[PDB]
């Protein structure tokens, strides 16, 4: 289930909606730009890319403004888990709403708390990896801690130490780093935009072990960045300049899109055209996401072709969702899955059975109920 009720006031309600709607508009810009990029290699053009990344920045910016008093929502569930209690028992607390939205399809709970009915499938996602102008993990953490100040609004504003030189920021604050984090940092030094599953696979870890809790007291890359960000004192002044700047940026970015679109496709890409082909566009990305995932499962995890496509389909092309799923669920939706296959893609499963001697069932509910 996906759910959340609005407990804020009426003034706060129409602020949220207004923040959400602008975010939805920003993320549509990400979808539209990606559609263009994948229509020639000559397109995959730095102007386009930069326009794409400015959209990622604005989506991220609005996303940071959600629940600014950190008390406007309650009972926030994303795929069953209750993010309220979770966020309560974390040293640094925070907004369960913003916490949610960093998860894939987490926006649905906030979608139901407000009554977003303007365009269908009103997604806001803040999970871009390979084209994100920021160090991806940091980008997500900024959203979690609602750092409107720190989140850049244009690509040219993006400081090196928040992208390819991310380590400078970590080191510029006097933050401790455990052994597991050092190993993770070593991979991001080669390529800061390495996906987390790929980092996991290489280090012999699970995605959760790589990520850690989005709190300084945990261990992992989310944890490390949480540790950094809470020692960066807030700059209410820059938050103001950002918040006041962006609505106009957003509009020129769309105008940029229409103009620049003509260089590739004969039917110009308008704001209206994006709203009216919302479904088909995402269906397009879901297809790619499924093909890639099947390809990855077969080649990188050694999974037979039929089963790969089966899992790829059941979990809408998200390997991290496959990896963190219980064997029982995995096997229900893909009858022919073998245990070795499941262990090959679920490190937690593998670590519980192999190193700890548990049965499938016992690992399965450790996996569910952490």
């Amino acid at each position: 289930v996906y759910d959340a009720e609005f407990v804020g006031s009426e003034r706060e309600f129409e602020e949220e909606r207004e923040t959400f709607l602008k975010g939805v508009k920003a993320y549509d810009g990400v979808l539209a730009t990606r559609y263009l990029m994948e229509r020639s290699s000559s397109a995959k053009d730095e102007e386009l890319l930069e326009l794409h990344q400015n959209f990622i920045l604005l989506t991220g910016s609005y996303a940071c403004s959600i629940d600014p008093t950190e008390d406007r929502y309650q009972n926030v569930i994303v795929r069953g888990v209750n993010f309220d209690e979770r966020v309560q028992r974390l040293s640094t607390g925070g907004s369960p709403a913003r916490y949610a939205i960093v998860y894939r399809r987490g926006w649905r709970a906030i979608a139901k708390a407000l009554d977003i009915d303007e365009e269908d499938v009103p997604a806001i996602e803040v999970r871009a990896v390979k084209r994100n102008p920021l160090q991806p993990a940091l980008y997500r953490i900024l959203v979690r801690y609602g750092r409107v100040d720190l989140m850049p609004v244009t690509v040219d504003e993006v400081p090196p130490e928040m992208a390819g030189e991310f380590e400078r920021l970590i080191e510029r604050y006097d933050v401790p780093i455990d052994e597991k984090e050092e190993r993770i940092l070593e991979i991001l030094r080669e390529n800061p935009w390495t996906p987390h599953d790929e980092i996991a696979r290489r280090l012999g870890l699970s995605v959760s072990e790589v990520e850690g809790e989005k709190d300084p007291e945990s261990s992992g890359i989310y944890s490390l960045w949480s540790r950094v960000v809470v020692n960066i004192e807030y700059d209410e002044r820059t938050a103001k300049r950002h918040v006041k700047r962006r609505d106009r940026l957003l509009e020129e970015l769309y105008e940029h899109l229409e103009e620049l679109s003509e260089r590739y496709l004969r039917h110009p890409l308008t704001r209206r055209w994006i709203v009216e082909h919302k479904r088909d566009i995402m269906r397009r990305y879901l297809e790619q996401r499924i093909v890639e995932c099947a390809l990855k499962l077969q080649d990188r995890y050694g999974i037979r072709e039929d089963v790969a496509l089966c899992l790829a389909r059941a979990f809408d092309g998200s390997i991290s969702m496959i990896a963190t799923t219980p064997y029982r669920t995995l096997k229900d939706v893909c009858p022919d899955l073998t245990l070795e296959e499941a262990k090959s893609v679920n490190r937690t499963l593998a670590t519980l059975i192999d190193e700890h001697g548990l049965s499938p069932d016992a690992a399965d509910e450790l996996i569910e109920h952490f």
